[PDB]
């Protein structure tokens, strides 16, 4: 069966943890994870690799990352610097897999809060003209969650 391998990235605190967790094992909080699923019929294994949003630079944490064949941009919609980083990490992305297209899906975290500080006008125009979807989710609410990766995966069957 196929594998992929995603990798979720963003800046500290905006939920790729949560996120995964929720996705891997259904619950919202507050190793390594690995989950067989069926999207659109196809019977396939998400490996999901949970990264730290700093890490100066390792060269094995690129390595690492390199395996990924998509990316989750995260950033939290309460967490203003979180949407102005997302560019570093694509940045980082495009650098660490040698390709300006990568499979990539942007995701604003958090959406079940209010008071947010991101509009999703602002995320949605970022994300076209990126080219890729841009998704709200939820890691307490789940509202979102397994939009995002099986997005992502439809955006790596297609690339
Ligand atoms: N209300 C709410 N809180 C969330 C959501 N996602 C994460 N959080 C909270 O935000 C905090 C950070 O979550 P975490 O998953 O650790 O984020 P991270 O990006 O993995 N952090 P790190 O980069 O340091 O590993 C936790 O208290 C978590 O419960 C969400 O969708 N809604
Ligand atoms: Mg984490």
């Amino acid at each position: 069966m196929t594998e992929y391998k995603l990798v979720v990235v963003g800046a500290g605190g905006v939920g790729k943890s949560a996120l995964t967790i929720q996705l891997i094992q259904n619950h919202f909080v507050d190793d390594s994870y690995r989950k067989q699923v069926v999207i659109d019929g196809e019977t396939c294994l998400l490996d999901i690799l949970d990264t730290e949003g700093q890490e100066e630079y390792s060269a094995m944490r690129d390595q690492y990352m390199r395996t990924g064949e998509g990316f989750l941009c995260v950033f939290a919609i309460n967490n203003t610097k979180s949407f102005e980083d997302i560019h570093q990490y694509r940045e980082q992305i495009k650098r660490v897999k040698d390709s300006d297209d990568v499979p990539m899906v942007l995701v604003g975290n958090k959406c079940d809060l209010a008071a947010r500080t991101v509009e999703s006008r602002q995320a949605q125009d970022l994300a076209r003209s990126y080219g890729i979807p841009y998704i709200e989710t939820s890691a307490k609410t789940r509202q979102g969650v397994e939009d995002a990766f099986y997005t992502l995966v439809r955006e790596i069957r297609q690339h």
